[PDB]
């Protein structure tokens, strides 16, 4: 059964909920985004509307193979109608695709729901300016102070000059980087532009990228991994067995390995600066552990709520334990009250 944060009152909606079976008196599915977590049900035989990003459709249709009269894709910024209620559909600063949506409810009321987000100081100056907002259902990924990590141009500068560095160092070296899901492809997509070269990859992940409108994607990205000395992999191979082996495949082209994971956070960023992040090393194979988030940080999620000053929050990410649950709504407090809200 659906849970009570994927419903949105006063309306027949709910957000990310495709593995509860038929929802009662849901009319309209929406989905945030393309991660698994989220569209967790849907396939090539569900029947009912499904309301997103142009992205998010193009995924559903060549990925999933949902059919196209069930696929209702709606443009950002933009206000629309939907079973005769307003929505606007915003850029969550997540994955391609991504969106936050806010209902304006035939009563008065108005809700935003996140999706997941990095919230930014450039959402104080979208559509959100304009209107006061009475629910706000958050994504509360990391929302405890502990979570600290740098911006995401940090970590590319980092990944850029380490990578130019290695390969202007050893010409025979091979750059890796692993991926499962979409989202960061900044991560392949800056290393490969400063090394002159496309990037390299499965027939799959290579149809993945085709739906994200990326510009200019044709000239940065290839399945003939001969051509390209940067390798995409999925995140299970990036260890020191699945990279041996990978080196193997490549016919004495290569003698030596630096490979990158992009994790979310990882209790080192309670120690380590970026500037001195390190890899694990064995022979010639090196790992770059590099913390590039697409959630918001403790102090970014404080700030947006703060901005906004919504009557009431919901969460949507650690709602499963007690301690967890005390926990947010205690920063909840502090927040209000230290704003004045
Ligand atoms: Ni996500």
């Amino acid at each position: 059964t659906c849970p009570f944060y994927k419903k949105i009152p006063g309306t027949g909606f709910t957000v990310d909920a495709f593995q509860y079976g038929v929802v009662e008196g849901c009319t309209a599915y929406f989905l945030t985004h393309f991660h698994s977590d989220h569209y967790a049900g849907l396939s090539k035989h569900f029947t009912f509307p499904v309301y997103c990003s142009e992205i998010t459709g193009n995924l559903l249709k060549n990925k999933l193979h949902v059919q196209e009269q069930y696929i209702h894709p709606l443009p950002l910024d933009t206000e629309c109608i939907v079973n005769g209620v307003k929505v606007v559909l915003l850029d969550a600063n997540h994955c391609p695709g991504a969106v936050m949506i806010l209902f304006y409810l035939p009563n008065g009321t108005v809700i935003l729901h996140t999706g997941d987000f990095r919230a930014d100081p450039s959402m104080e100056r979208s559509l959100l300016a304009d209107q006061k907002v009475h629910m706000l259902y958050l994504d509360t990924t990391y929302c405890s102070p502990e979570y600290t990590f740098p911006s995401q141009q940090e970590v590319i500068r980092f990944a850029i000059n380490t990578a130019f560095e290695a390969v202007t160092l050893n010409p025979h070296a091979l750059v890796v980087c692993g991926t499962y899901s979409i989202g960061k492809e900044k991560v392949f997509l800056a290393i490969a532009d400063v090394l002159g070269s496309k990037v390299g990859m499965s027939q799959e992940k290579y149809k993945t990228l085709q739906c994200l409108n990326i510009p200019e994607i044709n000239s940065l990205i290839t399945t003939d991994m001969c051509s390209s000395l940067v390798h995409l992999l999925p995140m299970m191979q990036i260890n020191f067995k699945g990279l041996q082996s990978h080196l193997k495949k490549c016919g004495g082209k290569y003698n030596q390995i630096l490979a990158f994971r992009p994790t979310g956070w990882t209790h080192s960023n309670k120690f380590t600066r970026i500037a001195d992040v390190i890899p694990q090393t064995k022979g010639n194979i090196s790992i770059y552990g590099i913390p590039y988030s697409e959630h918001s940080s403790y102090l970014e999620m404080k700030r947006f709520v703060q901005w906004l000053k919504p009557q009431k929050i919901i969460p949507t990410v650690n709602v499963g334990t007690w301690k967890s649950r005390s926990t947010m709504e205690k920063y909840f407090r502090e927040w209000k009250l230290e704003a004045g809200y």
